[PDB]
């Protein structure tokens, strides 16, 4: 299988998966020479993020990240078609280098970046089928920075002890998803780019949202040291750090603003 | 038939090249949270690099970058074996984007990078058997920014119309390589990395002098329009532009600095 790190990192993902050496990779860095302004870029409007708190939505360790199944009511309206959540899940660095979000700005990374993964579900059935056709996905990121406190990013950081080894799985009561999300989510960065991970389909429509949040010094350090992507009874034990891949070559292309300010 | 760009670009390297997916690879960014000085660096002696002006030196398209033979009697003293000059080289970017260093120091490109590649003389009889063996090679990088004109880098670049195309060869006489470094070169960042191509071997020590050169808005754009990687006649010419791999993860390894801040 895949992995950050070794033999199975990044530089090797192509050998089984050949969309991560093609087109329209991402990560890529954010810089003022490649950003333009899009009057078109108007506020996405996040329906059905307030998850019933009697409802349970499953939190999984997958050796990758720790992923959160979000139900397919739950969608982005102001896209070209309707793009029904799936998932999200975290990317992070190491406390001896805790700057391990996906995007960089500017050149310089973020502490962390959270994706919350819709598929387009006006054409496919699910986000597996989606996910290697055209138009299938839209992922949200938001930049993660420390600071003070984020109660809202403990209600799902409160179970990482739960889903501390990979096939690992626990259950997250219903809260609302908009919470994690920055201020002025009207500002956002917009391109074409591809999922981050195996397979790398060219297929993601990328949000970017300009602010990034806070979590604590604490909350990062939790969220740096709880998880192993190693199964629990493996006797040479991993910790998952530093899952996020390197940025990508992009020329020749722009990334959209939907703010000039 | 590697490129860096498109479908047999640096994602896919490793698929013919196993060392390119290995450890120990190069270029990276260089940033604090993975430096540490090391008083026991000290400086380096240039020695034999003042090249007589009535001799000449080979210059050559090999389809990758312009490169220079050095002689063997140029050399670096003061590491743990003398390492002979075999090569220099550069990487850029383009007309339209001047930003095509392989290191990167606190996330931001340089414009250009020389590379002085060595070997190590009193172990290997040539540059090529050093590559596969343990710090075989050193080489020194000189992170190059747009500002004043250089008259010494123009040494070199008023030679390239007789290398524009793949295995053309051209001389250029001796000059003082010296006046290729910057300022201050008892100031370096060392680590122990790889060739920035195929075959990526995890072979060499890394000197990145901490302070840039310059060389002017119009020596960048002649380098970025004077070289192609294809041969004169192919029917699918390819401007050698870009031709600078990403930087590479780099955890549980430290950068040392000669220099304290
Ligand atoms: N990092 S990323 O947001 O690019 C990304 C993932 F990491 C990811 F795992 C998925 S996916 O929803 O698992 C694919 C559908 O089965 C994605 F769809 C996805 F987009
Ligand atoms: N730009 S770089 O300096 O790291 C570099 C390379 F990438 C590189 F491949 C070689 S190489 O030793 O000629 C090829 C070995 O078979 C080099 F010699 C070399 F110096
Ligand atoms: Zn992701």
């Amino acid at each position: 299988k895949w992995t950050y790190f070794g033999p199975d990192g990044e530089n090797s993902w192509s050998k089984k998966y050949p969309s991560c050496g093609g087109l329209l990779q991402s990560p890529i860095d954010l810089h003022s020479d490649i950003l333009q302004y899009d009057a078109s870029l108007t506020p996405l409007e996040f329906q059905g993020y307030n998850l019933s708190a009697n409802k349970q939505f499953l939190l999984t360790n997958n050796g990758h990240s720790v992923k959160l199944n979000l139900p397919s009511d739950m969608h982005i309206q102001g896209l070209q078609s309707r793009y029904s959540a799936t998932q999200l899940h975290l990317h992070w660095g190491n406390p001896n280098d805790p700057h391990g979000s996906e995007h960089t700005v500017s050149g310089q990374h973020f502490a962390a970046e959270l994706h919350i993964v819709h598929y387009n579900s006006d054409l496919y059935p699910d986000a597996s089928t989606a996910s290697n056709k055209s138009e299938g996905l839209a992922v949200l990121a938001v930049l993660i920075e420390m600071g003070s406190f984020n109660p809202s990013y403990d209600k799902i950081f409160s179970h990482l002890q739960h889903v501390k080894y990979k096939g690992q799985e626990a259950f997250v009561p219903g809260f609302n998803i908009e919470e994690l999300l920055p201020e002025r989510t009207a500002e956002y960065y917009r391109y074409r780019g591809s999922l981050t991970t195996p397979p790398c389909n060219p297929t993601v429509l990328w949000t970017v949202f300009r602010n990034p949040v806070q979590i604590s010094q604490e909350q990062l350090l939790a969220l740096e040291t709880a998880l192993y992507c190693t199964h629990m009874d493996d006797p040479s034990p991993r910790e998952m750090i530093n899952n996020f891949r390197q940025v990508q070559k992009f020329d020749e292309r722009l990334v959209y603003t939907s703010f000039s300010q």
